[PDB]
């Protein structure tokens, strides 16, 4: 069913989170943690406290898909595991931000082509897959995004629940 999903997002916030390749978006689901760019790190922290979820809705730029998404755990922290995140050559581990943990909700991909009818109030009612990294998603388009997915019966949101 998509009851739980609904309820955790519920009153969620969306952000857009452009990964340059699949590899850090695979050790996002594997390690349950982003990294992103300080001005998104920022917002991301204050989108933290100031809603029940925070969701981040991946895409692998030029994959013409989403990737899945995940909520929140945490504000952004510095010094735990470090990430071997494949970076753009361009960009090295200390331009990034700190670290959120954050819980996959769902790891299925979704093609733009599904999305098609969702425009982002936030980016000129934009299609939704249009967006920079960290470009906020207004939360009706959000909800109606991720409820697009493919439903993921390999996660159980009862966890997330009690984390909000
Ligand atoms: C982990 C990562 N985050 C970004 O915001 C860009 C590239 C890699």
């Amino acid at each position: 069913g998509t009851s739980k999903l609904k309820y955790v997002l519920q009153d969620a916030r969306f952000f857009l989170i452009k990964s340059n390749n699949h590899e850090n978006v695979s050790l996002a689901k594997a390690k349950g943690v982003w990294s992103t760019l300080p001005v998104n790190e920022k917002k991301l922290n204050l989108a933290f406290r100031s809603a029940r979820s925070v969701i981040l809705i991946f895409s692998v730029r030029e994959s013409g898909k989403f990737q899945g998404f995940a909520r929140l755990s945490s504000e952004s922290h510095h010094g735990g595991s470090p990430i071997h995140w494949v970076l753009p050559a361009g960009m090295s581990a200390k331009m990034l931000g700190g670290v959120f943990k954050i819980d996959w909700i769902c790891r299925r991909e979704l093609p733009f082509t599904k999305s098609a009818h969702l425009t982002n109030p936030w980016n000129e009612h934009k299609p939704v897959k249009i967006g920079r990294d960290g470009q906020e998603i207004e939360l009706e388009c959000g909800t109606q995004l991720c409820l697009l997915f493919p439903p993921d019966e390999s996660i159980d949101l009862y966890q997330v629940i009690h984390k909000m």
